[PDB]
């Protein structure tokens, strides 16, 4: 039991509401994604005024990130992206997906080529996920930055609004951090506004922002939307989402590089399972879908709410087994990770170099 | 002690700041004879007068930029300045006439940065504003004569967006320099905004060859040489170290000494002080005026005793003025030792220095007004150079 009604009011987000959702729907002329309808996307911040925007004939825009990974990315790094996708697709907005090389480079031993290197190799993934290359535009930081008329200066205003003891609360930095890891916060924040892409949205200011991302960030986008105001321009609106379940609760994870003898290896000796010790005591008591690692993951990827509903409550029943159970997941991951693989593989340095390419977007 | 830092220059002392003594605080070198004539032989030409009488009389590693030339290899100048809404004054011009110079006889590119983005970080304006005062200054800076084919000024806030290696060497910079550092060279406080802690990267980029590939291609090892009063030390002192460390040369240095305010040597010439600077605005008759009415005197209070004490040149701001512009030598010292005997009197000692400063003033205002918008846009214009 995780609950996430302590986290709406702890943060003082505005939790999604069956009405807000009815919106949308309304909006797009289509049905709300799964993540939505479950709860996967409970929070948000100013998601009506995005929606106000919309309605009356008005655009706005995506934005979401990612760290340059010189390591695999997991199964739970596709949510933002899964839902990124999908609100780009109903909304047909830009996206534009910021890769922290420079980040990157800040934090971790990287020489700034390897840096930028990890992040060309992380945007196939990402191209991967199926995102329209006439309306997304993925940037490496150290790249765009030496190539936009209004990026830098929009980390200038920032910079020069944003204080060390605030970013120090924030983000825990001390005396000892380097001085660009100290005002990176500013680059991240620069995406938020749209004439930060000239070559996008040219001189607008006004085509407000819609960032998708986890809950337990929204603190540090408190800092971004705080800004806002202060330099002329309208905060970003966000999306939460709840968190992805760790496997125990190496194989830390299933990995989007796994096969499927792996996948099936992973969650049979990996996934926790909120089953009883023995098929006795199991039909007995029967499982607790609550804690349970492999049925949480299907609330993320299985896409059929009754064939959902019926898993959770043969489990719980004790009818389900816990090897049967973990079979429905596996038999899951094995097409969505493979599925994505042979995306990846279809992505050429051509296409790579398109999609990170300033351009006008339709 | 005294107290110099790339925003304030202090002393209690009446012949300035104490210099050969900055050298050791600052730990550099002391320009000698030996020097000098090396400068000669390989410019073919008589060292400028700042090196002569001693206005720049320390540096950092020029021995290895003299290497380089006597070898064929190149090298490349960087200085730059802060823009302002109404500085610029004579004191300014010292390392502009030296870098002049060093690109005439050396014949070497020039890259000079506008801090607007500093500007707009320390001041209270807008990013417009502040570029505003970037191309204002340029006008200044393109006056005393720079080669338009070997010299690229630029805005920090235009050129960051426009350069395939500046931002990228800010960030290597920034990842070596800690805040606990910045806190110690430039005094920074936890209160400051995020931009002024970081700031300090971005006049350390311009040090080296790549950020600017447009002119360099993409070449790390030109070396740097950054003419400049010895109040930007501290600047490339954390550059020198940090250069090593993302594999490139450290940039040499030339330091020039202070150019002494109307009232006295206890502090640099400063827009930001009253009236204690002859901006490259004032007519014939205001700069006469200030060094009349304002220019300290090292000459006793009574011409009787002027007569018979004389005159002191180390403390006469006249006099001071006059080793930083009189060319002639010989003048100069027969000034020096008249004054120093009484013959001549502070009685418009200052005149000889306004007979010097007017026609100063004079040619700069006039150059400036040649200073076309096509003209200060070729120089802010990223391109290649005079060079290979
Ligand atoms: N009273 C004085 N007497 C003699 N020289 C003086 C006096 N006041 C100023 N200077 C020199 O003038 C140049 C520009 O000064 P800034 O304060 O604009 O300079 C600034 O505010 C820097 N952030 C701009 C900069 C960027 N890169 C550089 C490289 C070298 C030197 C300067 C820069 C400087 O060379 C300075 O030494």
């Amino acid at each position: 039991g995780i609950d996430y009604d302590k986290l709406i009011v702890r943060f003082g987000s505005s939790k999604i509401d069956k009405e807000l959702i009815n919106r949308i729907e309304r909006a797009t002329g289509q049905r709300p994604h799964h993540f939505l309808r479950r709860g996967i996307f409970f929070s948000h911040r100013d998601m009506n005024q995005v929606l106000d925007a919309y309605e009356n004939k008005k655009p706005f825009y995506l934005y979401t990130g990612r760290g340059p990974s010189s390591e695999a990315m997991h199964v739970g790094h596709l949510i933002p992206f899964i839902f990124t996708k999908w609100l780009q697709d109903v909304f047909n907005v830009p996206l534009v997906i910021q890769m922290t090389d420079d980040e990157k480079y800040l934090w971790k031993d990287l020489t700034l080529d390897q840096a930028y290197g990890d992040a060309v190799e992380n945007a196939k993934d990402i191209i991967a996920c199926g995102f329209d290359i006439n309306k997304t535009f993925i940037f490496s930081d150290l790249d765009y930055m030496g190539m936009s008329s209004g990026f830098y200066k929009n980390v200038v205003k920032i910079q020069k609004h944003v204080t060390f003891n605030q970013v120090k609360g924030i983000f825990g930095f001390t005396d000892s951090d380097c001085i660009g890891k100290i005002s990176f916060p500013a680059i991240q924040a620069a995406p938020s506004f749209s004439n930060s892409f000239p070559q996008i949205f040219r001189d607008r200011t006004d085509i407000q922002c819609l960032i998708p991302c986890a809950i337990d960030q929204d603190p540090y986008f408190r800092m971004t939307r705080d800004v806002a105001p202060r330099i002329g321009y309208p905060k970003p609106a966000l999306l939460h989402s709840t968190f992805f379940p760790a496997l125990q609760g190496p194989n830390s994870s299933i990995f989007l590089t796994d096969t499927a003898k792996q996948i099936k290896t992973k969650v049979n000796k990996h996934a926790f399972s909120g089953g009883r010790d023995t098929i006795e005591e199991h039909r007995q008591f029967g499982g607790n879908c609550d804690v349970d690692v492999s049925f949480m993951y299907l609330t993320f990827f299985l896409e059929d709410d009754d064939k959902l509903e019926q898993i959770r409550k043969d489990y719980t029943s004790g009818a389900m087994l816990t090897g049967e159970l973990k079979k429905a997941l596996i038999e899951v991951l094995q097409p969505l990770i493979a599925e994505h693989q042979a995306r990846r593989k279809e992505v050429t340095d051509e296409i790579v170099k398109e999609f990170m390419t300033p351009r006008k977007l339709s």
